[PDB]
């Protein structure tokens, strides 16, 4: 595939690793919604409200299967780390309307 996953659950904020480059998600949107990093560079997506929220990649774009991600609590996080260059799009996949994107360069 183009992402590993450093953990298929959800996990803490303050959990989070110090050199991260981090996605905080409130007010339903994505507070950076297009984010360009380097190839090995892993990504970090931080819910910052009640409301749950994911990430979902449909088939194709990460790999031959859709990647939807966890659903993330209040002060949970979730990370992938991309490995190929590319644009890559996503949605939060109870409310698609809420739309990003990571270029990966
Ligand atoms: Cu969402």
């Amino acid at each position: 595939d183009k992402a590993t996953i450093p953990s298929e659950s959800p996990f803490a904020a303050a959990e989070v690793a110090d050199g991260a480059i981090v996605v905080d998600i409130a007010k339903m949107k994505y507070e950076t919604p297009e984010l360009h990093v380097k190839v090995g560079d892993t990504v970090t997506w931080i819910n910052r409200e009640a409301m749950p929220h994911n990430v979902h990649f449909v088939a194709g774009v990460l790999g031959e299967a859709a990647l939807k991600g966890p659903m993330m609590k209040k002060e949970q996080a979730y990370s992938l780390t991309f490995t190929e260059a590319g644009t890559y799009d996503y949605h939060c996949t109870p409310h698609p309307f809420m739309r990003g994107k990571v270029v990966v360069e």
